[PDB]
């Protein structure tokens, strides 16, 4: 397999988080992973802000089906707790690309966001995926809601919770674990688009990232701990290449 068990962050990191990094990680082996290359200097940064250490951890794989998979742990300072998970689908299959984030500190998990988005020219869903995220039923938590007006990227099963409790943080980890089953199924299931959509599903996942390259905060904050070419450099290498 490929686990994180050999993860610095892990023991400190919220345990939300650890429950997700463990249920993306059951969820990943299940598939035929292999090895993505990120910058060598990159799998592993620590610096400093505000005169506190910050630490991420980068965890990058590939299938014939997923150009890539990532996954991306951080500490930075005695707060901010953020786990951040995509998997980018390789055009010719057509599927959707998942992606999730957890945002904590001291007081517990602030956000928690998961969704399968539409990798399709039209912002829809294959059927298929419709058809089983319906079958799973409405997801029930307190705080939710207040996607910006650039969430025309991501899908109408979206769940933007800030858990109200540790119940609701095992549900949405529950929720998360559902999509990624829904989601691995149908990739092995997945078969060749003509050229004409592998490319337009190369519009979405390329339209994708550089929306989300223009708009995730993670920038602002690496900016200020190691200024704006580095910050630059990870926002279109790293997280949304
Ligand atoms: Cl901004």
């Amino acid at each position: 397999d490929l686990s994180l068990t050999n993860s610095s962050l892990m023991p400190t990191l919220n345990p939300m988080i650890q429950q997700l990094a463990l249920a993306i990680a059951a969820s990943w082996q299940s598939l035929p992973l292999k090895p993505y290359q990120l910058p060598e200097d990159l799998g592993y940064v620590e610096g400093r802000l505000e005169g506190e250490k910050l630490v991420i951890e980068n965890r990058c794989y590939q299938t014939p089906q997923f150009r890539k998979m990532h996954l991306e742990l951080a500490k930075v300072g005695k707060g901010l707790d953020i786990l951040h998970c995509v998997m980018f689908p390789e055009p010719l299959y057509g599927l959707p690309l998942f992606g999730c984030d957890i945002v904590a500190g001291p007081g517990g998990v602030s956000a928690a966001i998961a969704d399968l988005s539409p990798t399709q020219s039209d912002r829809q869903l294959p059927a298929a995926y419709q058809k089983s995220l319906a079958e799973l039923g409405q997801p029930e938590f307190e705080q939710q809601r207040e996607l910006p007006p650039w969430g025309e990227i991501f899908s109408e099963y979206c769940l933007f919770i800030r858990p109200s409790n540790v119940t609701e943080e095992e549900r949405f980890v529950q929720r998360v674990v559902d999509f990624l089953q829904i989601h691995c199924h149908q990739s092995i299931v997945a078969e060749p688009l003509s050229e004409a959509q592998t490319l337009e599903h190369r519009q979405g996942q390329i339209h994708y990232c550089q929306q989300q390259q223009k708009n995730d905060k993670t920038r602002r904050v690496l900016e200020k701990a190691f200024g704006e070419a580095w910050a630059e450099r990870y926002m279109s290498q790293v997280l949304f290449d």
